[PDB]
């Protein structure tokens, strides 16, 4: 019920980030994390995509980030059927799974998502399908 896009984004994300990364706390990161999620824009969070994939390659992986950034894709999808994203994404994703690390189904799960969202925004690039 506030802020405009400088107001978030220089100012208001810049704090939520590293507070984040340090503060560990796997059930206070999920629902907080979630309540950014559920409160602001896709756009901004667009604007700021890549600053968000690099925090997520920063956590203690109790924190369940696949559904987060799952739920994140669905809202991406009914925007997406309505920038290189995949790409950047893409580029995290493996750095990710290195970051993390998956038992290989979450991956694939992520992966079947990849799909329904990359292609409601662009429907192909078989680069990404392949």
């Amino acid at each position: 019920q506030l802020v405009d896009l400088p107001t978030y984004r220089d100012s208001i994300l810049g704090p939520l980030l590293e507070q984040i990364v340090q503060c560990r706390d796997i059930l206070a990161q999920e629902y907080l994390l979630e309540v950014i999620t559920q409160v602001f824009p896709d756009e901004y969070h667009l604007h700021t995509l890549d600053q968000f994939l690099g925090a997520v390659s920063r956590l203690n992986p109790h924190v369940n980030v696949k559904a987060i950034v799952i739920g994140m894709m669905n809202r991406l999808s009914d925007y997406a059927e309505r920038v290189p994203l995949y790409d950047i994404f893409f580029d995290q994703v493996q750095h990710l799974v290195q970051a993390q690390h998956l038992p290989i189904q979450d991956t694939i799960a992520l992966c079947c998502s990849l799909a329904n969202l990359s292609l409601n925004i662009y429907p192909e690039r078989l680069d990404y399908v392949d």
